[PDB]
């Protein structure tokens, strides 16, 4: 199976201290043919999901110890436009969880 829930990702960064391997950065993906208005990561980059890029948090909506970094990646992603699911991981695998589109965030270990 594919390894791209919230609980399934959750668990996998806590452990092994990285993203499964069906994750791969945007500018990756870019190279690959990704489109983002042409909704066709799943035809460029068949099983993988955008994620590993480092998240801003210029709005303090997460909170940050000093001298972390928070890294993003898609939840539930199969196929076309990308969704608004994210699990949003600090350098010390603080989880959280958004479904809004970065908007709003819920921790989740």
């Amino acid at each position: 199976q594919v390894i791209n829930t919230f609980d399934g990702v959750a668990d996998y960064l806590q452990t092994y201290h990285k993203l499964p391997d069906n994750y791969i950065t945007k500018s990756e993906a870019q190279a690959l043919g990704w489109v983002a208005s042409k909704g066709n990561l799943a035809d460029v980059a068949p099983g993988k999901s955008i994620g590993g890029d480092i998240f801003s948090n210029r709005e303090g909506k997460l909170p940050g110890k000093s001298g972390s970094t928070w890294r993003e990646a898609d939840i539930n992603y199969t196929s076309g436009f990308r969704n608004s699911d994210r699990i949003l991981y600090s350098s010390n695998w603080l989880i959280y969880k958004t479904t809004d589109h970065y908007q709003t965030f819920t921790k989740i270990r």
